[PDB]
């Protein structure tokens, strides 16, 4: 049954969308999550982490609800070097509870240029480690992309079994011309289905 | 017994920096060792210090960020997040008794200020009745807010005794070392606390 996914992504671009439109597809699809009685665990990543929050907010406080719920568990990350030795060990603890992982975009700056985001591929690394399901967006460029060919070529690892509409939902995960509501649509239906 | 820990900063008083940071993840530690739970917001120059402070405990202890000792409230940024920051800070310090204040200061035009946003959860706490803890020693906004609870200190601690205004006083001794300041806070929770 429907449970609690690990949302990876960070960003500073977001392939062929405006900022301001993926931060609605973001806030978007963290809605539509828990509408569906999924809980989200985020490491607040940054441009994708704030906008999570802000669908979780509205869909609690409209229902005059709470943080406290856990139905968004958040693990800000420690930032500087004392921080940064304990993140690997803080990504395998945050995911435990986590049974499929959802990847949105990666990329970042470093030394001033766009690079990906080798921390969406650790969190990938060690989802996969503790058996979760992986759904890698392909359609959001950068590491999410890298991701989606890795499990595309090796398909029976990741989804041994796999039926006829888990493998078209699969490729519409890379289908860049969706919309917001068609890309969330299919990450959900797909995400329902491997809960299930 | 769970603390809100309320703090930011980009300048730390009178200390180094390493010092200041050293100083808040130790407090962390040891109110974790005191057997309390933390909610942060991770306030700049804050948060990240009292992650750093629990996760050094519980990674040596066999523990787990699941078992919400430290409760964690990273604040949405951008003008959507900004428009439910008031409704998240008293949500996330309902289940909070007792407020800590540190230091309190941000960039705001170009320039080093008090920060508000610790003044709006001071209020917030005195208005659900948690008990405040603000750190005098440390400057800024938790600088004001000691002398403002001094002023007025039989509102914010009806009935104390010799020992908790000893305490309450020490909170504003910049003169202790970290761990005579981190024990003085702690006590003084401790008898907050019941
Ligand atoms: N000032 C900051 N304040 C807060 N948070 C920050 C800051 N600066 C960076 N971050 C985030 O720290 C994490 C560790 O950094 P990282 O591993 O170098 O980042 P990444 O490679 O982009 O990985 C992305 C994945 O890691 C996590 O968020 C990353 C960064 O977004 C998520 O779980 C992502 O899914
Ligand atoms: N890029 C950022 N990433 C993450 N977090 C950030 C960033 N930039 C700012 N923050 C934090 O947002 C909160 C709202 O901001 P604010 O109200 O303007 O801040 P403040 O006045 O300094 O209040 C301080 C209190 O608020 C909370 O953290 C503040 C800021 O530190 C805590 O609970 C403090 O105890």
């Amino acid at each position: 049954s429907n449970a609690t996914v690990f949302l990876s992504g960070s960003a500073v671009e977001y392939n062929h969308w405006e900022t301001e439109h993926a931060e609605q597809f973001i806030h978007q699809l963290s809605k539509e999550l828990i509408r569906k009685d999924f809980n989200i665990v985020s490491g607040f990543g940054l441009g994708v982490g704030s906008f999570v929050i802000n669908g979780v907010l509205e869909e609690l406080y409209m229902n005059q609800g709470t943080i406290d719920d856990d139905r968004l568990i958040l693990r800000p990350f420690p930032q500087g070097k004392k921080g940064e030795e304990q993140w690997d060990k803080y990504r395998r603890d945050m995911i435990t509870r986590t049974g499929v992982s959802i990847f949105l975009y990666g990329n970042k700056i470093d030394k001033g240029q766009v690079v990906k985001a080798k921390g969406v591929q650790s969190e990938f690394n060690i989802s996969f480690e503790q058996n979760n399901y992986v759904v890698p967006v392909g359609a959001t460029g950068y590491i999410a992309k890298d991701l989606w060919n890795k499990v595309n070529e090796e398909f029976e690892t990741y989804y041994p079994g796999a039926d006829a509409r888990m493998k078209k939902l699969f490729g519409e995960l890379n289908n860049e011309a969706l919309s917001i509501e068609e890309l969330i649509n299919t990450i959900i239906e797909f995400v329902e289905i491997l809960s299930n």
